[PDB]
DNA sequence: CCAGATCGTGCGACACACCGGGCCAATTGGCCGATGCCGTCCCGCGAACCCCTCTACCGTGTTGAGCAGCAGCGGCCT
């Protein structure tokens, strides 16, 4: 359902440096976290996609200059979902401070880094791409996909809504059962958004499926 | 041995899923229209600001070294 979509997004080549930085920051913020162990900060990011973890590791090594481990052992323990976990221990504090998770010698930033916000539209769509790669789903249970992506806390969700607005694409933040996400319902916005992210074959398949079924 | 955990199954509740209705709260944000103080400018005079002019006892002076060209001189040549 979404495996092909995320594969296509991961396989998309990227050139501009700022967009790569924004994508890395988004994925780290959404599907990543920090742990203060043995007196040092270690960054752990959990992905459930084959190529996405490699892409994130390569981006870190290239732009931020750091090394990762890329372990395949499942934190869930099932070992069937291939819950990849990429780790950064050497220079973890520097990576955290220079990627936007923590700034001002203070608490972790709830929303997306200020650098990602108030940037070019390319960086906004790159941040949305990273958010979709990290977490999200494409359900199509009934009449609409419900292209929902969950976020930690209202701040990240509303920041994603704001970023989507800059693309002239409708979006809506929602909260249920204490967990909040951003969703877009109408088919036209879904198609335009998926086209902008870079996926092509999945966009077509969805287009014909919707037109034939509806 | 055999009894609760796990799960099957069942009944109900039920938190909303819908996608569609029918009105509303908050909250407007424009400048509408009316009233009022400040920027610009046009003198008005006056302080200063710069230039020009004139004063008639009279009075009359400021190292060493290397290389090259020119002036004076001894001495033929006519």
């Amino acid at each position: 359902m979404t495996a092909a979509v995320k594969d296509e997004i991961s396989r998309l080549p990227v050139t501009r440096t700022c967009c790569r930085k924004a994508e890395v920051s988004s994925i780290l913020r959404f599907a990543g976290g920090l742990h203060l162990v043995s007196g040092r900060i270690v960054i752990e990011a959990e992905l459930d996609t084959a190529m996405a973890a490699r892409r994130l590791k390569r981006d870190i090594l290239e732009i931020f200059g750091h090394s990762s481990e890329l372990i395949v052992m499942a934190p869930g323990g099932l070992r069937r979902g291939s819950r990849f976990v990429v780790r950064v221990v050497a220079g973890g504090d520097q990576l955290a401070r220079q990627t936007g998770l923590v700034d001002g010698r203070g608490r972790p930033i709830r929303g997306l880094p200020p650098q990602v916000v108030s940037g070019a539209t390319c960086d906004a769509e790159a941040a949305w791409r990273g958010a979709f790669l990290a977490h999200g789903s494409l359900t199509e249970p009934g009449r609409s996909s419900s292209l929902e992506v969950t976020c930690p806390g209202p701040e990240a969700a509303l920041a994603l809504v704001g970023a989507a607005r800059r693309l002239s694409i409708a979006a809506k933040a929602r909260e249920v059962r204490g967990v909040d996400r951003v969703v877009v319902r109408d088919g036209d916005a879904i198609g335009a958004l998926l086209t902008r992210l870079g996926a092509h074959e999945s966009v077509l398949a969805w287009e014909e499926r919707r037109m034939r079924r509806e």
